[PDB]
């Protein structure tokens, strides 16, 4: 077989994927403004509408707790609402405002120009083939 | 056109390493070691005796992180902190027997984890998954 070499195992390819997309997502939009959590879990709300927590954790794939967090802190900044269920008076439904699709719309072009500069000299089978098998790969 | 991140290379990259980090972490403990623990394990019993910036260069952890590391590793008397007689802004780290004993007892575990993370990839998907994942860290 030979030596065991983690520079070659997927895992630390992902990793080291990841950092450096998160480095590019960070330099090009300043991560005092939002972040890729707060500014996932906006487009999420502007996507499906009103979401409650579970809704936001399925669509947005990120725990419980720090969804919690990021809708904390971005009620705070009146960039969502937390609303009543329509159906559960004990529930939290989460919305959309004004000035959180406002920055969602200012945010996205940057975000494309995030996944071009991720790609990076991928050609279109290769940029094709790396998200095919990203989705495939997480799934049992 | 429209924007879904839920199909953006980079939340695919997140969710990816996320599930990868919770086999890492499902199959070996953190009690044991951590991902970054064992990888600069493995860094030196690959390469020997590293300084700071070898042990960066094999690890891909940022120099300040691997530090910490280091310490939280020497505290536990898994590797050892020596002084270059060539220098004094030289560390030098090397393996200790605990410390090889803990990373050839985790090797066959973290080939388990790279084999689950793979997951139900033909041979040829986990080919072009590798190939694709160091071809896009190199720009
Ligand atoms: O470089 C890393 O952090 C790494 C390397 C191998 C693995 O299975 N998981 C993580
Ligand atoms: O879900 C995330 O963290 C994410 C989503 C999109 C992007 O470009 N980068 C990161």
């Amino acid at each position: 077989p030979g030596p065991y070499h983690f520079s070659e195992q997927v895992g630390h390819l992902l990793r080291r994927a990841y950092q450096r997309h998160v480095a590019i997502f960070q330099q090009t939009i300043p991560d005092s403004k939002l972040t890729a959590a707060q500014f996932v879990v906006l487009c999420a709300l502007r996507d499906q509408g009103a979401c409650s927590l579970v809704d936001v954790v399925k669509a947005t794939a990120i725990d419980q707790a720090t969804v919690r967090g990021v809708i904390e802190r971005l009620k705070a900044r009146k960039l969502l609402a937390v609303s009543h269920d329509p159906a559960d008076r004990r529930k939290v439904l989460v919305t959309l405002t004004p000035d959180g699709r406002a920055l969602v719309e200012e945010m996205v072009p940057f975000a494309e120009q995030i996944t071009q500069s991720t790609f990076g000299g991928l050609n279109p089978a290769e940029r094709v083939a790396i998200v095919y098998l990203l989705r495939k790969m997480s799934d049992a």
